[PDB]
Parts: C-alpha cells; sequence; structure tokens
C-alpha cells in the first residue's frame, strides 16, 4: 500500500514519494553520495527515501525551506526518521536548521555554516545520543552560544542497533519548553544556559598558608624500629641451586642471522640500526644459558614505607574559591524561543557505516498537522 499526503500549511515536507532526491543541493565546500531507493529488504514497495551510502563523510546535501521560519506566534516542529540498516558503530545522523541569511549558498555548505538549530540521533562507539540544540545570540559581545539540552531519561541504544526504522519528533513551544516524542515516546523534556550569573576574580590567589587537605598523618605515632623500611621485597633463595647442565659461557641470547639494515635505513637518524636478538639455539637443548641468576623468594621482613595513621586536619580550611567578582558579560533571559530564523533544513553528517535511511521530513508549525503526517508515513 501507501499513500501520505500533507493536512496543513507545509513550511517543509518531503516524502522522497516522486522518487528522486529531486530538490536537495550537494555541498562544494572542501564525498560520499546519496540514493533514494526503497528500504533494503522493504516490507513497503514504494517508500524509497534519501539515503547516505559510503564511509566517506557524507558532508553535504540540503534543501531550501519553502517559507523561512519565523520564531513569533506559532512554535516550532520538526520530525523525520532514520533508520541506520547497518548500525552504527560511531555516527551521525542528525539534522540541521541552516540558519536565515540573504543568499544561502547552500552549494557553500560549510562545516561551521551557521544554523540555528541542531536535532537528532548521534552515537558514537557506545554513547547513544539524541540531540536538541539552539545557538543562543550573544544579546551583547552578539556571540553565537550553542545552547545544549540535557540528555533524555531512557536509554536509546536499542534505536540504533535494531536495524528497524525509527521516527523522530521535535517540539519547541514559545513556552521556551519542550520534549522529544521519539516513536510517539516523549523520551526527552525541559524548559550551558542563555543568560548567566557572576564571575570570581580570576585575580584572586589561594594563599599558601591555606590548608585544603581533610586528613593529614597523626604527627604522634611515629615509625617503628622493627619497621625496617630497606628491606627489599625480595631476597634470594639460598636454598636454590644452579642446574647442572647449565651453560655459563652460552649467552641468552643471540643477534639474529639476519641481520640487515633496510639499504633504506638512515643511521643519520632514522635512529641507530641494531640486529634484533633472536635466541641462541644451543641453549634449546640446556639447563639454562648465560649468567646465573638465584631466583628470589619473598622476603620475611619485608614491611613497606611507614604507615602513619590519617588524622583529621584542625586547620583544613575547606577547600578555597576564588571570591565571586560581579559579571560584566551579564545579559539576560529574554524568551529564548525568539531565535534567529532558519530557511534550509540540511545534513553534514561525520557516519561510519551506509546504508542510513532518511524520509518523511516534515516541518510545520502546528501539532496535529503533523501528528497525521506521521501516522500517514511511519505509522504506515
Ligand atoms: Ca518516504
Amino acid at each position: 500500500y501507501k499513500a501520505p499526503v500533507p493536512s496543513g500549511e507545509v513550511y517543509f515536507a518531503d516524502s522522497f514519494d516522486r522518487g528522486t532526491l529531486s530538490g536537495w543541493i550537494l555541498s562544494k565546500a572542501k564525498d560520499g553520495k546519496w540514493e533514494v531507493d526503497e528500504m533494503k529488504e522493504t516490507k513497503l514497495p514504494g517508500d524509497k527515501g534519501l539515503v547516505l551510502m559510503s564511509r566517506a563523510k557524507h558532508h553535504a546535501i540540503s534543501a531550501k525551506l519553502n517559507k523561512p521560519f519565523l520564531f513569533d506566534t506559532k512554535p516550532l516542529i520538526v520530525q523525520y526518521e532514520v533508520n541506520f540498516q547497518n548500525g552504527i558503530e560511531c555516527g551521525g545522523a542528525y539534522v540541521k536548521l541552516l540558519s536565515k541569511t540573504p543568499e544561502l549558498n547552500l552549494d557553500q555548505f560549510h562545516d561551521k555554516t551557521p544554523y540555528t538549530i541542531m536535532f537528532g540521533p548521534d552515537k558514537c562507539g557506545e554513547d547513544y545520543k539524541l540531540h536538541f540544540i539552539f545557538r543562543h545570540k550573544n544579546p551583547k559581545t552578539g556571540v553565537y552560544e550553542e545552547k545544549h539540552a540535557k540528555r533524555p531519561d531512557a536509554d536509546l541504544k536499542t534505536y540504533f542497533t535494531d536495524k528497524k526504522t525509527h521516527l523522530y519528533t521535535l517540539i519547541l513551544n514559545p513556552d521556551n519548553s519542550f520534549e522529544i516524542l521519539v516513536d510517539q515516546s516523549i523520551v526527552n523534556s525541559g524548559n550551558p544556559v542563555n543568560p548567566s550569573r557572576e564571575i570570581e576574580d580570576p585575580e584572586d590567589q589561594k594563599p599558601e598558608d591555606w590548608d585544603e587537605r581533610p586528613k593529614i598523618p597523626d604527627p604522634d605515632a611515629v615509625k617503628p624500629d622493627d619497621w625496617n623500611e630497606d628491606a627489599p621485597a625480595k631476597i634470594p633463595d639460598e636454598e636454590a641451586t644452579k642446574p647442572d647442565g647449565w651453560l655459563d659461557d652460552e649467552p641468552e641470547y643471540v643477534p639474529d642471522p639476519d641481520a640487515e639494515k633496510p639499504e633504506d635505513w638512515d643511521e643519520d637518524m632514522d635512529g641507530e640500526w641494531e640486529a634484533p636478538q633472536i635466541a641462541n639455539p644451543k641453549c634449546e637443548s640446556a639447563p639454562g644459558c648465560g649468567v646465573w641468576q638465584r631466583p628470589m623468594i619473598d622476603n620475611p621482613n619485608y614491611k613497606g614505607k611507614w604507615k602513619p595513621p590519617m588524622i583529621d586536619n584542625p586547620n583544613y580550611q575547606g577547600i578555597w574559591k576564588p571570591r565571586k567578582i560581579p559579571n560584566p558579560d551579564f545579559f539576560e533571559d529574554l524568551e529564548p524561543f525568539k531565535m534567529t530564523p532558519f530557511s534550509a533544513i540540511g545534513l553534514e553528517l561525520w557516519s561510519m557505516t551506509s546504508d542510513i535511511f532518511f524520509d518523511n521530513f516534515i516541518v510545520c508549525g502546528d501539532r496535529r498537522v503533523v501528528d497525521d503526517w506521521a501516522n500517514d508515513g511511519w505509522g504506515l
């Protein structure tokens, strides 16, 4: 079967139902490429999606929205689906909402291209992350400070290994609060962080007389006389004896009969050749070779080193700290949701394995209009 058609407005939605990555722009900045076929071993004869396919760096692809999404009297809703068909070792398959600007040379989709929000799955080695970041404009320095969003309560792993297509929803209400419904289940929610507070005088110094040492050695207890601290942990076994067929003259190891410093070697500093030692064979059929070593047994009188007991330090003036002195770059927490608008949705992804499946890219402001395209697309 198949169907999924827009309900209300658009902002951006793409189902690749047409069948082509018609309408997407490979970067040119500076690799891997993309295609739009069915799912590997599908189960839906018709739903093909934009799919990564390499190991190089799909650092590319993006597309212009249908209309600049501004952050005012409508919340933001973005949602797509991915599915690491070959499971991800270490890579990312999150979306990037390219900010608005006069001429947005997409084709030049650089890496430090300004975006407004980043969002989606990423997991390297064994971290399993589902991001959501929204760069805030330092309303003073004017610096673009990317404010993250705490992890979710729920392990994610499964979503990256069950080689089965999952869905990601992102909703940011002007409230300045959110949640990250993934496969319908809101796995995360909320409402560094934009405004600040103070700072400490980096010109303050932990004085030397300031003791931050909880416990200390009881200056009373003293190393006992029997505690000979110079006694080794090992002393020879005078009970032992040197086997008889032992070869005192036969040299432990011998220089290998392949001793040839490659005519590619530069003693001048490729080091200073030395023929690897082999292993004098004469010894193979012998008790031992070269200088004998009377085996060591443990040592009865070994002790260690004076272990004076620890005791609280009557003067441990708690761990010292800089004397908090005012906030110059002190800014403010407006209605954050009023972040710079974006005009494109792109994907600069590192990755590792191929066959990553992307699809149903949809971006609307209404929740229903989005909840439908969902049960329409993914729901199928
Ligand atoms: Ca599709």
